[PDB]
């Protein structure tokens, strides 16, 4: 088989999208729970852009102010100086993923929307790596991180998002639809969060 | 309805004593991984023991050295001062559980099997408070933990196991098969492990 990024870069732009999009929906949980706990910022903020990212796929007659919703993305993106639970952390890669993808759209950066692959995945890599506390690196490493369940499916997701998107020439309104309602409907991030 | 532990205390020693012991085979990939990753000890004193605790709810007619291999299982018990990392502490509860298990079976008694039960939760939870270094107590803690999915599929296994050995008035031959195969084949840990 051709890699997963060969796969991945091969995508179409639109295509591209809505595997980030998908993604950053993903993630949300994370922001929330880390808001409610630490009391900090707004998650409405990140689920008002999320719902323009959405919309952006399905009409192409949409248009809204990019620059002020990074503003107050940015506004809403905790500083880990500031807190000492680990949740900051995730709540930030949150933030960071959707206020990175509005800033690709606006510049057509195909490179970016492409690496909210990894952001997705080193936010689970960092969360099984903070607690271990183990020695290994290189491939060792690699393999004692996807000997944990969740970064095992953070792979299977990755994958099977990517196959849904890519054996369709180009996206759709139900596709866009369906996979919205799915991850909506799990709401289950990519660390295993749920609020 | 009533209440787990209610349910859990109210079964007789043989439905007790299964529920532990499909409990403790679960818990093994964490010692294998901690085992391997540490250079540590030796997994198959473990998986003994567990093949002699699923023969003793087969055969009546079992009898083996209980003692012999709880002074085994101690000697590779791991030392938290010992170790930098995490899996020091899952794979400890991992073997003090069979220990626990065995000495109780040796005992007869009903309320160390079924405490069990609380060690197998504990450890998931001490695994998602490890990280998350968060000031919440009582209830508050409680949510928080539970919003981390394998906690809630560690109360889900827990429920589903109880449901099918309490439903069945006696333990039989495929009851305890058809539960060791299944989690066997699983492979996966009550903190998401699989080696």
């Amino acid at each position: 088989k051709t890699g997963f990024f060969k796969r991945l870069k091969a995508l179409t732009l639109p295509q591209k999208q809505l595997f980030a999009t998908a993604l950053c929906q993903r993630m949300l949980p994370n922001y929330q729970l880390f808001s409610e706990v630490c009391e900090f910022g707004d998650p409405a903020v990140l689920s008002t852009a999320l719902e323009l990212l959405w919309q952006s796929l399905y009409d192409p007659k949409l248009k809204f102010n990019i620059d002020v919703h990074l503003q107050r993305l940015e506004d809403n993106t905790p500083e880990p100086a500031d807190f000492e639970a680990y949740g900051v952390y995730p709540a930030m890669d949150a933030v960071v993923a959707i206020s990175t993808l509005l800033g690709a759209i606006q510049g057509k950066i195909e490179e970016d929307i492409v690496n909210i692959s990894k952001l997705s995945s080193s936010t689970v890599a960092n969360y099984i790596e903070a607690i271990s506390d183990v020695d290994l690196v290189d491939e060792a490493l690699d393999d004692f991180v996807f000997a944990h369940e969740v970064m095992e499916e953070e792979k299977e997701l990755q994958n099977s998002l990517l196959e849904i998107i890519e054996e369709n020439p180009k996206i759709t309104a139900e596709l866009v639809k369906g996979l919205r309602k799915d991850i909506i409907e799990t709401g289950v991030s990519n660390i295993g969060i749920s609020v």
